[PDB]
């Protein structure tokens, strides 16, 4: 089967989008914003890169990916002049439910199953199974690059931000790398706090103090030893030995999530008890993830 390749349109974008320049202006520093198609009246978002090798590797990479429907669909690119600089405008489905775990933390009731941490962890490792079956490594699969499309319940989890991504081959490991992010996030789903050693922080708990073993008992009690396998074979050290993305799709966890327990777990009330760390969490992760990639 056959794809179009990306064409890149020259022709300025408030040709074809209402955008206005103030909302230009908090572009190219990094923020993606709301605009809308002239025809059609349909949001969408504006990510602003500048036009170098790199930017446009990630666009094409995003390209190839953006009809898997758990990842964030491109619609549009333009090769346009903003400021003094050359830019790529990209063209982007809007997803406007928020980061994954904020909706877990703000939940009233406090309340979160196994079963739930199940289904997200299909959607995610869906979009990469798609990646790696065309040779493709996100590298940069953490917290803030999983977004729901609307703030309702049903909302579809969608992977963004192609900024690391890269085409590998096969003799590789450049994948091993998502598959260690899937064993950290999952890891959080079912806890509320990430499997990290910390040398740290006052007035707060210490999670797993350094050199501990790493499911520690009030939260992780009445999780199965089967589910710390699948989380040990996403996280073993040595890439030769880490599981790859069709054993975890094939694991029963994730196959037959329908089947899965609703355990209660402890997630949502210890992302609220820790919010103050959350921002550490992700520095740490990136940090993690850049001498992991």
């Amino acid at each position: 089967h056959v794809k179009s390749g990306l064409q890149i349109k020259k022709n300025a974008i408030i040709d074809d989008y209402k955008v206005t320049s103030q909302v230009l202006g908090l572009g190219i520093n990094g923020k993606v914003l709301q605009i809308f198609n002239k025809r059609t009246q349909e949001k969408f978002a504006l990510k602003m890169l500048q036009d170098c090798p790199k930017a446009r590797r990630e666009v094409e990479l995003h390209w190839r990916a953006s009809q898997c429907p758990h990842i964030v669909r491109i619609v549009d690119v333009y090769e346009n002049l903003y400021a003094g600089r050359k830019c790529l405008l990209i063209v982007m489905e809007c997803l406007d439910g928020g980061e994954l775990f904020s909706r877990i933390q703000d939940r009233g009731d406090q309340a979160f199953t196994e079963r739930e941490a199940s289904e997200i962890m299909k959607s995610i490792g869906e979009a990469i199974q798609y990646l790696h079956s065309i040779n493709i490594a996100h590298r940069d699969v953490k917290p803030e690059n999983l977004l729901y499309t609307s703030k309702r319940p049903n909302a579809i989890l969608k992977l963004t931000d192609f900024g690391f991504a890269k085409e590998t081959t096969g003799e590789k490991y450049d994948k091993s790398c998502d598959m260690w992010s899937l064993g950290v996030i999952m890891y959080i789903l079912l806890c509320g706090y990430p499997p990290f050693y910390s040398n740290h922080s006052p007035g707060m708990k210490t999670r797993i103090r350094m050199g501990q073993y790493e499911f520690p008992n009030p939260e992780w009690s009445e999780v199965s030893e089967e589910v710390k396998m699948l989380i040990r074979n996403l996280l073993k050290t040595e890439p030769t030995q880490r599981m790859t993305i069709t054993e975890f799709m094939n694991h029963p966890w994730i196959m037959q999530s329908t089947k899965v327990p609703q355990t209660p777990l402890h997630t949502s009330r210890v992302l609220k008890e820790d919010k103050e760390r959350w921002e550490d969490v992700k520095e740490e992760m990136t940090s993690a993830l850049a001498t992991m990639r």
